[PDB]
């Protein structure tokens, strides 16, 4: 129960500075406290609460932005994001008389949102059971996820693996009923599964003998995440289309977006203008500030220049505590592994419970971290500083030496 | 592109009426200052709500309280969610859900009516009954139907109302005969349609549905994204129509448009199921869509039931815009002026008469709306039919400015045609 929250601190009923790791929810790219954004809303509202903030916004997400995406539809909320998409990506190849080629594919693990749509894009099958959410027209292949899926086949090997995986599903369905395939640059909400080198080169391969968009998930990876822009540019990846939504604000207004690339935008506005537009006055004008914010005090790019490849190292030098097997890092992005033993690899039974553990203990030392089963994971804002990321090894530190000692003694 | 009170005004210091409140959205009216400073407060505060670490006074807390207050006794729960069409796909999750675990998983079927409109989401265009959403590859998805709409105007318009009204709701137990009584989940639809021209059903319709909706053992779903937060005089058209049910979708209302907000009430009935077994219902959005959106919206709740807005609309100025618009009725080319509470129709017909509607309508109204906001009026055209939601917070020497605009529009326009 916060009371005070600035800058990467948060302050309790107690009153310790409590350090978000996980900048809330993988959004508060700017950090909290800016005062900066709270004026443009105000005098927004005064402006217009209905609809000009629209036009600016689309501004600097066409320079923000590669390729040929220079178009862009905005909405309330990622979830909303990835139907617009669904839906304009059948309506694609409707327009190019092809109604059939309207399979979308996910990943297992992956997440694209809590609409009935996003959901069943979303791979995880705890939402899938609770009402029909696999909706005509997705399917789910493996994951990249080297530790978990295979932990001994070389990572070279292992991630070709995994994006052939897109090409048997393909050849499977019928590659003229397979619209398009999509996935999170890096799966945020199912841990952080980040993938091999070797996947994304495959699954752009498999996506240009086999006629199909690619779509890229960038609402946890958009806006600075990867110390780039977008986890799109950080793989070369040339999207279809973007769902981009947490980095947009910030965090401090209910705004989405997709991303458009020239492909489909020319033929959905030419051969049809019959799919209205933009989001809402007031959270557009927030989000097209935190973008200013972001882009004249540069922490996007001080985010790769200075702030990652730090917190990258130390972050891998949590590889060696007895518990932690492996330790991922990839730009403002990390993620660590509880296994019982690291030389005779013996996976944590029920890991969940355990990381549960830290993530409880985590905040008794004041470090904000998620778990997703037996995975700690952390994306501190951007504004972190050199110095902070010591201030999050140091409490890290302890918390995995406590519950070293926690599961091998109090009540095992 | 600024707006004070019920004008919109724009470049050329043209002070345009708004009796469309933008999108049935905007009830307390433009320029509301004070709630402004509640999103600056709040904003300034935490701009998360996840169950590790709260807020110092959460907005949702206040919020869902008031909710609670405003709506039938009960109606006592609210999930929140980031716009109205995430209300419904999550209503359409909810009610099949509950049946899984009444253990009747077969009882997925939802029932709505054609040119209802539900959202906009994946779901919304399916459940929604406009056909220009559905031929975008196919937005049908499984589990949904529909039936007629109680159009007593293009349907039927020489029938009996309240003949026509039973006819018309002996429609919904028509689909359960061939659907099978326990494959439907529930039945879904506004209190009056919206935005497919407003659809003022029969008196003699509500009547039957709910009489249908208890012989036959299905949850219902009233759509208040519309009618909500004062539109029929009544705080929701619920109350208007004497209706209760299971679930209720809110929104365009809840924040007075000036925050993206959705919300969905759940009766005590479906509550109590979802609850003893919901640890698995756990999904991402759970509820507070945005600390932000929700101490907006309880405060646009504050300003409403505190100054009477829904209260002085239903009693005082709702009366007045009924009478009023129907003088419009005695026009040449009006041929009905329905409405209710704070939403009207005028019907655009080619001969009163003969009845005769025109070859393609649509581009009439289309005229008239052009017209109208030349004149100094917004009014959106359904079709050949002109609908018109005004801010609660309309005063009467502004319907008289509402209607005389009316006039010139419906004059110019039948000028236009002839």
């Amino acid at each position: 129960i916060i009371t005070r929250a600035e800058g990467c601190y948060l302050w309790d009923s107690d009153g310790n500075q409590i350090l978000d790791g996980m900048a809330g929810l993988w959004c508060v790219n700017i950090g909290y406290g800016r005062k900066e954004l709270a004026e443009v809303a105000y005098r927004q509202m005064q402006e217009l609460p209905y609809y000009p903030p629209a036009i600016e916004l689309s501004r600097l997400l066409s320079e923000v932005t590669p390729k040929h995406m220079n178009h862009v539809f905005f909405t309330g909320s990622g979830s909303d994001s990835n139907d617009t998409i669904l839906r304009m990506v059948r309506y694609y190849w409707k327009l190019l008389g092809k109604p059939y080629k309207k399979v979308v594919i996910s990943r297992e693990n992956a997440y694209h949102g809590s609409t009935v749509a996003g959901a069943s894009l979303s791979g995880m099958k705890a939402m899938h059971s609770h009402g029909d959410l696999p909706i005509p027209g997705i399917e789910h292949i493996e994951q990249p996820y080297h530790f978990g899926r295979a932990p001994d086949m070389d990572p070279a090997e292992f991630g070709r693996q995994a994006a052939q995986a897109l090409e048997r599903k393909i050849d499977e369905i019928g590659e003229c009923n397979v619209a398009a395939f999509i996935a999170e640059p890096i799966q945020g909400a199912g841990g952080v599964i980040i993938p091999p080198d070797s996947y994304w080169p495959e699954i752009k391969r498999i996506c240009a003998e086999r006629d199909i968009l690619l779509i890229v998930d960038e609402v946890i990876t958009g806006f600075g995440r990867l110390g780039t822009w977008f986890g799109s540019q950080y793989y070369d990846l040339q999207p279809d289309l973007m769902p981009i939504a947490k980095g947009l604000s910030s965090g401090y207004m209910p705004i989405g977006g997709v991303m458009v690339s020239d492909r489909v935008a020319k033929v959905v506005i030419e051969e049809g203008g019959e799919f209205t537009y933009s989001g809402h006055p007031v959270a557009a004008a927030v989000a097209a500030e935190n973008i200013r914010i972001m882009r004249d005090e540069g922490i996007i790019e001080r985010a790769g220049a200075e702030i990652a490849p730090y917190l990258q190292a130390r972050w891998r030098e949590l590889g060696e505590h007895p518990l932690v097997g492996e330790a991922r890092g990839v730009g403002m992005v990390a993620a660590l592994e509880l296994v019982k033993s690291k030389q005779p690899l013996e996976r944590f039974e029920e890991p969940g419970k355990v990381g549960s553990l830290c993530r409880d203990l985590s905040v008794k030392n004041g470090l904000v971290m998620r778990a997703v089963g037996g995975t700690m994971i952390i994306s501190p804002p951007l504004v972190l500083s050199r110095e902070q990321v010591d201030e999050l090894i140091d409490k890290a530190r302890r918390t995995l030496d406590e519950t070293h000692k926690a599961i091998g003694g109090a009540l095992e």
